[PDB]
């Protein structure tokens, strides 16, 4: 059955690509090659056009994502040359220079062998290249708790955290063929960090936030007309309600609210003085401001919205259909005030995709 | 088909009422009399307990509904007697006063007689029992523009509004047999209403915003076991997001945010200074003290979901199955605040239950 999936999954991938790509004539003769290919090796390769359009088309089609409008300026980077633990250690660290830019993000993917036999070539275990570690024992509680398990897996390898709030987790990732994982340290030259002040409040510096510049995750699946992608690390940047109000805030990760409340002087007593929402958005602007002040990209929730319902004009002008996650699109922070709201989306599954796989610890 | 229908939602609602209502020895004898009515007349008619307990497993099972944790202190009020406007206009009048109750509100139900042949014996058109005007014509907008059809049709009938911002609809129904209902003035000793004022920025009050105290839904069909209530208004008190985050705040309502803004003294000019944000939370915030200070029930969505928790686990330990619409249970301020963000509901459909209906206007 796995064959089929395959020969099924490419007829359908080939066709609506080179439709795309005003390829349509050489479709029926790639078919063939494609089909040759899967019964004398297995499966088939794509190629640099393909696996370009198909990542392109896999941002297109995620449903969860407000940040959709730019789908088609994704850079692609090949790496299915890389054999060695070096060469992906270089080339993680590459796409974290680069994706950077200095504070101007460059939307990025860098695409690593794809699964043979289900057998994976290289298994990344960061959730994000940069991340927090996290602790908990005997009630004490450091860092970012959505990384306790990812952690105490490192520590388990040999790597320390020196158990501040804000650790950089080490880059961490096996090779076919190797029983354990390997670990390099990152270093500190190639990760923008942004301090987070607010605009007015001086006091706001007392709390001693701060966060990473780039959201890089890795450990997504980018499936790409049968082929299974399962390490292909990619970012874009921030809208600031990821750490404003959710990173930051949450109880079950930061949990600042009521340090918020604290140095902008209001009560956090009372649930019917709202003072959850009030902190909640000077800890948003603060974060936005911030960002801005080192010259790091960054957008906001109603920007955001803006810019999701130009791509639902651009998809409805192209004939394409859409699809959407409402209960992902709308934004933590005033989410009545963007029209995403206001409408539904219809939540099937289109290929190309980014699916989530099982964590190989835990 | 019709017959059927209405025998088996019968069997369904006596056997689960009769269980919950440990009558559950009387369910074979009630069900033999309820069949024989059926056939001889078409129809059945509910005893007093039935009715009462089936108006509250109705709200029960309302998945949109935040306050549900107080289901079974419904005030339910039999008003299948009426045959006449009068009665039905002096019923309407005594469910205002007694919910109203001074402020200190409470939640009620007035129940008319149902459908007959789909036949509606009384037709009730307001979309609330108090609710304002909205006017629309070459360009002027005035009140609110959700009433702006409803509006029309009574200025069709002879009433005329006073094209405030806050002019008071009449109540207006229809009687079976009537080709056009009537209307009457709302006694103004009846309605309680709630100036907008801040706790902290005296110059709220030049937005001389207000709103009223109680919302009293009665274009809703209340279905029980087969019969039809199609003219049964019922109310709660309000969550002040409903007040402050939408009804004054949406676009396509009241449409305030930029007005808050100048008042609390904020620029209303970069999406990144989250202006929209900040004075939601500020026209939200005085939406509560106002109603507070008044002494009109109120409550704001962190106690109300703390509230809807405490139902889920009542639901729980009763071993009833939970229903919930997460898109609606969701606070359009600061949802992910709330621990309904953070989990899934299952959105099926359960009988009893309140059910939208065609708008005889329109
Ligand atoms: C360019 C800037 C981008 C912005 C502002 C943006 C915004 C967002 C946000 C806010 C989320 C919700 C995340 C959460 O709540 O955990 C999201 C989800 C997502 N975005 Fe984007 N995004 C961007 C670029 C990208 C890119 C480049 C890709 C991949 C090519 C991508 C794919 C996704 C996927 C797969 C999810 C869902 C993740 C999940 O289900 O856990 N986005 N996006
Ligand atoms: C006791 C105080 C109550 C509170 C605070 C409350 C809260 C809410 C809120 C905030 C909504 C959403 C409304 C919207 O966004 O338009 C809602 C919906 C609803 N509530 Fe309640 N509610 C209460 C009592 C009741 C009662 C007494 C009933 C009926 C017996 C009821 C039945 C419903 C129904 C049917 C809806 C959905 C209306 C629709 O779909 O348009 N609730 N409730
Ligand atoms: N700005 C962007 C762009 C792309 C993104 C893709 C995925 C995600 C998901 C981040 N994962 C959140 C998370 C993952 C695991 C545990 C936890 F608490 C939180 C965020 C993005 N954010
Ligand atoms: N506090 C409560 C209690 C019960 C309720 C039942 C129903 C509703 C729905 C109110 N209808 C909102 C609406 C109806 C029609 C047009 C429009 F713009 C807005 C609100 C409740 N609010
Ligand atoms: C299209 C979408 O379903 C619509 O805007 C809903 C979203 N959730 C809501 N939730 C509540 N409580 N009230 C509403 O009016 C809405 N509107
Ligand atoms: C249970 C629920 O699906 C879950 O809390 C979702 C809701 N919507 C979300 N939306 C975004 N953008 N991110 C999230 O993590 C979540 N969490
Ligand atoms: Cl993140
Ligand atoms: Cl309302």
């Amino acid at each position: 059955e796995e064959k089929e999936i395959l020969w099924n999954e490419a007829k359908a991938f080939i066709a609506a690509c080179y439709q795309e790509l005003g390829k349509a004539a050489e479709v029926k003769d790639r078919l063939a090659d494609i089909k040759s290919e899967i019964d004398l090796t297995g499966s088939y390769v794509h190629t640099k056009e393909e696996l370009e359009h198909g990542a392109k088309m896999a941002w297109r089609n995620s449903n969860r994502c407000i940040g959709r409008l730019f789908w088609n300026s994704l850079n692609v980077i090949d790496r299915r040359d890389v054999r060695t633990k070096e060469e992906v250690r270089d080339a993680l660290f590459h796409h974290i220079e680069t994706a950077t830019n200095n504070g101007k993000i460059r939307p990025t993917i860098t695409i690593f062998p794809p699964e043979e036999k289900g057998e994976k070539q290289v298994e990344i275990w960061n959730h994000q290249l940069i991340r927090y570690a996290g602790y908990e024992s005997d009630g004490e509680r450091i860092g970012d708790p959505a990384s306790c398990s990812l952690t105490a897996a490192c520590e388990e390898l040999g790597w320390r955290g020196e158990r501040t709030d804000f650790d950089l987790l080490p880059l961490i990732f096996r090779m076919k063929g190797d029983e354990q994982p390997v670990w390099y340290e990152l270093p500190r030259s190639l990760v923008i960090e942004v301090p987070i002040t607010h605009p007015d409040i001086e006091a706001f510096s007392d709390l001693e936030l701060k966060w990473y510049g780039v959201p890089i995750i890795s450990d997504m699946k980018l499936e790409v007309g049968g082929i299974h992608y399962n390490a292909a690390p990619f970012n874009g940047w921030y809208m600031g309600t990821e750490i404003g109000a959710r990173n930051l805030a949450d109880e079950k990760r930061y949990d600042k609210l009521k340090k918020v409340a604290s140095v902008i002087g209001i009560a956090a007593d009372y649930n019917t003085d709202l003072w959850k929402d009030q902190a909640l958005v000077e800890l948003n602007k603060a974060v936005l401001h911030s960002y801005k002040k080192q010259g790091v990209s960054i957008v906001d929730h109603h920007t955001a919205a803006s810019q999701f319902k130009r791509f639902e004009e651009q998809a409805e002008e192209a004939g394409r259909k859409l699809t959407g996650d409402w209960t992902w699109l709308i934004p933590p922070i005033s989410p009545a005030a963007t029209h995403i709201f206001h409408r539904s989306y219809d939540n099937s599954i289109v290929k190309p995709n980014y699916f989530y796989q099982d964590k190989p610890y835990e």
